[PDB]
């Protein structure tokens, strides 16, 4: 019949934090030329030469090197969870603070029948038979192509 505990404010520590993160892009350096790995990462890569580019609506973009690319079932699907290593980057994720910038990507499989999920697959699906009917499954980024 009571709820008695303590707290503390307790001056907090100072770290680096990304607040207005409007969008998050992934680039690579495989063939010596940088390109946009917008989707379809497949199996997580063996070597971590990627670097995450976070574009913000408040201030300019930030480039940070990747640390760990793994696969985690968000709802029983191939969702790539990627973490970012910075000297002190704290990400207010789900009302709690994590010591690394971690974010999830989207998709995996390509819809040969009808590119309803991604551009890299849409441009391939349309070129097969232009006539017919097509629908989009979600907003699709054309950076992929």
């Amino acid at each position: 019949g009571n709820t008695t505990s303590e707290n503390g404010q307790t001056e907090p520590e100072k770290k680096l934090e990304l607040r207005n993160v409007s969008d998050i892009e992934l680039y690579s350096q495989t063939n010596g030329t940088y390109r946009q790995h917008v989707s379809l990462d497949g199996i997580p890569e063996n070597t971590d030469t990627y670097f995450v580019k976070v574009k913000s609506s408040a201030f300019k973009d930030v480039y940070i090197p990747v640390a760990s690319i793994t696969e985690e079932k968000r709802n029983g699907q191939s969702v790539y969870k990627i973490t970012a290593k910075a000297e002190k980057l704290q990400q207010e994720l789900e009302n709690k603070y994590v010591d690394n910038f971690t974010f999830y990507l989207d998709k995996k499989a390509k819809e040969e029948n009808t590119n309803f999920t991604s551009f890299s697959n849409l441009v391939k699906a349309i070129n097969q038979n232009p006539s017919g009917t097509y629908h989009l499954a979600a907003s699709l980024n054309a950076n992929e192509v």
